[PDB]
């Protein structure tokens, strides 16, 4: 049951659509790529304050930041790497086909940004 890793790269800037309703219009072969690793996906999302681009690709859990880049106060770009959480994975070990396991990536992926700054 070896682990699960991702990769990404995100691009964050104030803003002048959270997870959620981001989350659940992803229609199911949208979901099926992803958690299969036959696509990236990728999505436009606002939290908080900010607001993000992530593009997501499949191959201790979290995720690590790889490069970032301070472009301006409140602007920041990277790439990053990482694993899933276990209970995103399912009784045979891959990844569970719902919105959960995706929500858990850019949870890992914003906790792993407290490190650096915008929050």
């Amino acid at each position: 049951s070896p682990p699960i890793t991702y990769t990404g790269r995100f691009s964050l800037e104030p803003a002048p659509q959270s997870v959620m309703q981001a989350l659940e219009s992803l229609t199911e072969t949208q979901v099926s790529d992803f958690l299969s690793g036959r696509s990236p996906l990728t999505l436009a999302l606002r939290v908080g304050d900010h607001m993000m681009f992530v593009q997501l690709q499949l191959a201790k859990p979290g995720a690590v930041i790889e490069s970032f880049v301070n472009h301006a106060p409140g602007v920041f770009s990277g790439t990053f790497s990482g694993t899933l959480h276990p209970n995103c994975q399912d009784s045979s070990g891959r990844p569970r086909r719902d919105i959960g396991t995706i929500l858990q990536i850019l949870n890992d992926l914003l906790s792993a940004t407290r490190h650096y700054q915008g929050m």
